[PDB]
């Protein structure tokens, strides 16, 4: 069931012994995961909450990596629940999403970067990725990002 | 192709907007990792090569977490190419394997861990695991493990 | 037939109410296009035309954008139809092509650049991207080009 | 696959050559795109919000154009989430719709213009377009429409 | 049978007469080539054997171009056959693979480029690609590449 | 995808690690293409264009290589479009092709080599190889050929 | 019938017009002809008949050409009737035949060159190809070869 | 494969044995050709260009016989290929072809000689056979002929 090339496989407390690969496997040292995160978002007066590569960073060593790499695949934004809009940039190309929501349906722009547009942003990398933009005197918006984050350290 | 909803996908370095799911997904904050590692084994004249739970958790946390948790589903113990015994064992049931190989079939023991024989390893966690008994005035041996390692740390 | 959902669809001078979705759209502020242009490529007595991202820029900006971000999928040049030779280059890559052409099938040079090869270019960005050499004394070659522009004013 | 006539396609950083046709393709110089917009609406103690063509076409020139032209097709009106309603009306025909909404369902109020009632208004057009009417002491509704712009500069 | 359209096909020392096409063949002046080198890597005591972007390069120059441009698709280590260790790293990234081999199976660490990993590298582009890592006072290992170089001089 | 055997393939900028074969594989140092080309032939004034090794060699020397070693498996020679005559011509076996055309269908006269008549020319190697003969006080013609070369240096 | 496309083909001693290609014909100035010859073989005491490349030569001068090329594809020797020995060679490779024969079935020996061994003789080459030896005081053999031939003067 | 009886057959520098047939083939001492042909045409400033049998018989000495007979199948005259007419007749029975033509398509008038038309031409015959008709001040038209051409001496 699990590789029982010996005895019998029993879940149990006891292990079951095997015969392993006539080679050691290929082992990778620094594995990758691509799974959403959540990003804080702290208050901002002006409306303008932006995304820098620092706070995917820094929101990424939340799941384990100490000097992580990371790419991204998509990013959500989603205001607050009332009667609100949310405008999602990308700083570099320039894209613009909006939209306005209600309590049920909260506002959510989304922008997806394909693989040619996907960048690998390193410890060493900053800038500005992304923009989000709300009126002035409104809550702070959820953002969600899909990354493929990974070890640096060799 | 990416979930694009909005416009149709083509991969280039232009991102693609989408509309994500009314509700953000479910976020896992300390991910799990299914993979083999590889143990380093300083030399010993003794002949044994004693596997505690710090060799793993010290092999582990060069994967990318400092303070890990994992358990253990195999073991391997591979001893050096020549005419050569390798002796693994699980120290707290008793159970012990055996092979004899040659130059090319290199020796090879496994002991195997169902899930009612799986023990959760945490930080505080110590003591000894395997038990590797190769003849004295002998190569180290070959050591190989697939742990489901995660982050502790909430 | 437009999303009629309230009355019967009739082509009239009369509009027609429709229920629209429970959510307004997702927009996206400064879309994409991808077209052929044409360049226009003032005389040049080397004979060696160059084709710089400001080229691109400012034939890009006659068809609507004022600051446009854009990438090239590929650039076919044609030279005069007499018996003439036209040589397309990738100033970066190094890739050449020729041709020779008579007067009904004019001479025809096309670089294409796949996703990969494909490069996001700013209003920031400047320098060499194709050069065209036809012998001097020649004619003026006609360059078509596929793009993708959009804004980048957000 | 995108076209490649000479080599096979592969995507890569490295560009390939092709046949483009005999002849180059038929150009347009101000292409034209179908796509939803979102209009500001000004606060209005009256309630009624005034959509002129002004409006439209200075929501028109954030996508990209300077000089635009445009056509309508459709044009929503959502409230407020709350308990409110929304009145749309076209200012020449007459036509008047009502909706009254929940917080999960907020009001809506759509006109439909068939190809017949789709007028094309230029950079010398003015005039009231579409009325928006909500009741007084209430937030500002949203408004959707589907425009079919292009550049007028030729 | 090679386009042999004026009289019939024999292979004989004599050759054949043809129609070629009615408009020359499109020219490709510096082609590619997708091939698997070998790297010498001089021994080093250290145990770190660094590849960078001269390496290939120079190898590349043994293929008969003598300012290539280049990429990379595959880069795959091989130890010495005996009982030995190598560890394979991408310097960017931090991707590391690690195999333990014997005699028969010699220790084989792969990395594999996908299309958004490849990097174009020119003639001015330097750094470090690859590092390889294998226990001091051991033989120098074996390194394959699959890369797709082509000229740069136009 | 890409003889990815460790992990799932995906295109992102983050290469994939794999297993690759259990033996290097075998390489061909002096690599060898079949490719056409084009040669320039500098205007005569007796009418006679004489193909020399030199002529295809230098020809080639703009493919990569420097000292290249090729065979000829075809030539075409193409006039001016006019009303023009072209007669191509091997020099050793005698064989002797004309064409007349118009401005739409160039003369067109080609000599097909096949595998026994195909002749491996060196570096050291020299002498007329094809000969084109135009009235004089006419255009340079336009020369095609399909040659297999390949680097010398071992 | 004949290329008839104007009015029906019928033959009569009154011509047909038609419509020819729009390109004229490629155009073979010295075509080629493969057909068995047969060689005179002046009488020897020695017994031994020795072909040169002049013989073959001046016997194909006879077919037409002044200056002629060619190469052999078959040689076949045939003795005389009665009860005699022919013996063929190749001179260069050293390939014999013998053949005895009766009054019926008189002697008959033949050699074979395939494409690689088929080989270019012009009007400068000489040497020795064939050699036949029957026994001496015997008649005449007879030589039967099959040749393609074509002229040299360009 | 050639008729290969006693050994394999197999392409290789080195010939082949085999049985010729009992009886030596029949031979053709002086063997025929069927091939189109182009003839000069020096210019002419009456417009009127003669194809006497000594024209023919000339052009016919370049394809390798010295006192050749032959037949003709078909004779086209194509006129240059602009805005020009051609005519085409036969000097003994009187068939007269026009055509007229533009840039793409040349003029081209030609007659078809039925198997009871055609006629023996010897070294002695001479006289006119085609005529062909272009206005004064034109330039010389193109001439193709499908001859049967054979040698006379016998
Ligand atoms: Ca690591
Ligand atoms: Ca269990
Ligand atoms: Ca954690
Ligand atoms: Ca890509
Ligand atoms: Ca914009
Ligand atoms: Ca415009
Ligand atoms: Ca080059
Ligand atoms: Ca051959
Ligand atoms: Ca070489
Ligand atoms: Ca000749
Ligand atoms: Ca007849
Ligand atoms: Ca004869």
């Amino acid at each position: 069931t699990m590789g029982s090339n010996l005895i019998p496989y029993a879940n149990s407390p006891v292990p079951i012994p095997y015969t392993p690969p006539v080679t050691p496997v290929t082992v990778i040292g620094n594995p990758r995961k691509t799974t959403w995160i959540d990003i804080d978002l702290s208050s901002e007066e002006s409306g303008i909450y932006t995304l820098t590569v620092g706070s995917y960073r820094n929101r990424i060593t939340k799941l384990g990596p100490s000097k992580p790499n990371f790419i991204i695949e998509k990013v959500a934004a989603y205001a607050a629940p009332g009667d609100y809009k949310v405008v999602l940039n990308d700083f570099k190309t320039g894209i613009q999403v909006v939209d306005e929501g209600s309590y049920a349906h909260r506002a959510a722009a989304g922008i997806l970067y394909p693989p040619a547009a996907q960048m690998f942003y390193g410890i060493s990398a900053t800038g500005t990725l992304n923009t989000i933009t709300t009126t002035a005197k409104d809550p702070v918006p959820v953002v969600r990002a899909l990354v493929t984050y990974w070890d640096s350290e060799q």
